[PDB]
C-alpha cells in the first residue's frame, strides 16, 4: 500500500493513482515574485467558537483531529470561497529534521512543518460528495518554523503518546483551533489537489503568509510517533510530506502586495 517509504512513497503513487501526474496536483512551490496581488480576493472569515473537537486519530500516516461537522458550528467564508465550508479536521506533515517537513514551500524554502484545516462545501451536503466537485474542500495550510513554543499546540503535544501507532484513537474534546492561527490572516490560493492518495483535484488552497512558532521540544514530540501499528516493526512517522508538483497552467493569487 500506498505511504512514505523509499518502495512505496510519492514517485510510485501514479501506479494505482493516475491522477498523481495530473493538471492541479498539490503542493507547489511559492514563487513570491511571480504571485499576483489580485484586489478582488475579500479578507477570509474564520468562525471558529462554536467548534467541537471530538477525537484524534493515528491513522497510519498522520494524526487527525477531528471535529463535528453536522452543522455550521466552524466555518471558513470568503476569500476566494464562494459560500461555507466546513471544519471537518485538521493534520500536519512535518520532518525529520527541522529544515524539512512543509509541503509547499515558499521561495523554495522549507519549513518544519505545516498544519492543515480541512474543510468542506456544505452544498454537497457530504465531505464524500465534496472530494468529487471542484470545488468541494477548502483546505487552509499554515506553517511552522522552530523557535518559541506555541502554548495552543501543547494540548495536543500531551496525547501523543496515547495514539503511538497506526489505528489507536483518543477521545479530545474542548480543543479550540483559534490557538493555532498566526496573527495575520494575509494569504496565497491557488487551485490543487489533496496531496495524500486519492490525489483528487478538489482542492481550493488558502496559504497563509505568516508562519507560527513552535518548539524544539513540540516538534520532537511528533516524530516519536509510529507508522506502523502496534506489534509491528517500529518505523518512525516522519517525513509524511509530498514534494513540490509543477504549477502548470496555474495562477496563484496573493491578497497582499
Ligand atoms: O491532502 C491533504 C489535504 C486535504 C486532506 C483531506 C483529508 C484526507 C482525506 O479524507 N482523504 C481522502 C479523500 C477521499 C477518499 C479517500 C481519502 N493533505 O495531505
Ligand atoms: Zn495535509
Amino acid at each position: 500500500h500506498w505511504g512514505y517509504g523509499k518502495h512505496n512513497g510519492p514517485e510510485h503513487w501514479h501506479k494505482d493513482f493516475p491522477i498523481a501526474k495530473g493538471e492541479r496536483q498539490s503542493p507547489v512551490d511559492i514563487d513570491t515574485h511571480t504571485a499576483k496581488y489580485d484586489p478582488s480576493l475579500k479578507p477570509l472569515s474564520v468562525s471558529y467558537d462554536q467548534a467541537t473537537s471530538l477525537r484524534i486519530l493515528n491513522n497510519g500516516h498522520a494524526f487527525n483531529v477531528e471535529f463535528d461537522d453536522s452543522q455550521d458550528k466552524a466555518v471558513l467564508k470568503g476569500g476566494p470561497l464562494d459560500g461555507t465550508y466546513r471544519l471537518i479536521q485538521f493534520h500536519f506533515h512535518w520532518g525529520s529534521l527541522d529544515g524539512q517537513g512543509s509541503e509547499h514551500t515558499v521561495d523554495k524554502k522549507k519549513y518544519a512543518a505545516e498544519l492543515h484545516l480541512v474543510h468542506w462545501n456544505t452544498k454537497y451536503g457530504d465531505f464524500g460528495k465534496a472530494v468529487q466537485q471542484p470545488d468541494g474542500l477548502a483546505v487552509l495550510g499554515i506553517f511552522l518554523k522552530v523557535g518559541s513554543a506555541k502554548p495552543g499546540l501543547q494540548k495536543v503535544v500531551d496525547v501523543l503518546d496515547s495514539i503511538k501507532t497506526k489505528g489507536k484513537s483518543a477521545d479530545f474534546t474542548n480543543f479550540d483551533p483559534r490557538g493555532l492561527l498566526p496573527e495575520s490572516l494575509d494569504y496565497w490560493t491557488y487551485p490543487g489537489s489533496l496531496t495524500t492518495p486519492p490525489l483528487l483535484e478538489c482542492v481550493t488552497w488558502i496559504v497563509l503568509k505568516e508562519p507560527i512558532s513552535v518548539s524544539s521540544e513540540q516538534v520532537l514530540k511528533f516524530r516519536k510517533l509510529n507508522f506502523n501499528g502496534e506489534g509491528e516493526p517500529e518505523e518512525l512517522m516522519v517525513d509524511n510530506w509530498r514534494p513540490a508538483q509543477p504549477l502548470k497552467n496555474r495562477q496563484i493569487k496573493a491578497s497582499f502586495k
